[PDB]
């Protein structure tokens, strides 16, 4: 669908039997989910953000269902304020920005 | 234009008489630009992301051109590594995000 940006673009995701809401984020290279039980199998990783690095864990090959859209990639879970879908997954959903 | 998200969506702004590139970022509600020479007065403000919070200076009523499209709005300037165009300008140049 077409999201305007008057309001944060949120979407519902399903992920490991859990239902969440997450920001569709084009500046984020990586999807970051706040803490969750994902079964695995993860390595650690640190990403940077605005003013600081966080230690996050990398799960790979995780089915996410974002709107009616199944996709699979890496998600990182970690102590984020807000769950964020970045461009590793936005490219699978076929997201576009238009201006 | 339409940009797909296979790489970072970066566009040139002209601001303050200066040319820069900035990220177009749907997930940011404010624009945050690395440290630069902008005139005016400004107020202290603190903003948070991943990692935590930065204090930026806030300037208001600033002319940005982002591709060939002018915008006036609040620009926060401060320590960030990436200059971000966030929803407040993005709304004005009419970006939409579609999938
Ligand atoms: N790799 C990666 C994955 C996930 C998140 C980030 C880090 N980000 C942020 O810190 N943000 C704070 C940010 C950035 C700009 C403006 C504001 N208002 C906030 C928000 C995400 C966010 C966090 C918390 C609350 C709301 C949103 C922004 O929407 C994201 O695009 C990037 C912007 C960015 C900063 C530094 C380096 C690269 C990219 C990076």
């Amino acid at each position: 669908p077409q999201v305007t940006l008057w309001q944060r673009p949120l979407v519902t995701i399903k992920i490991g039997g859990q239902l969440k809401e997450a920001l569709l984020d084009t500046g984020a290279d990586d999807t970051v989910l706040e803490e969750m039980s994902l079964p695995g199998r993860w390595k650690p990783k640190m990403i940077g953000g605005i003013g600081g690095f966080i230690k996050v864990r990398q799960y790979d090959q995780i089915l996410i269902e974002i709107c009616g859209h199944k996709a699979i990639g890496t998600v990182l879970v970690g102590p984020t304020p807000v769950n964020i879908i970045g461009r590793n997954l936005l490219t699978q959903i076929g997201a576009t920005l238009n201006f």
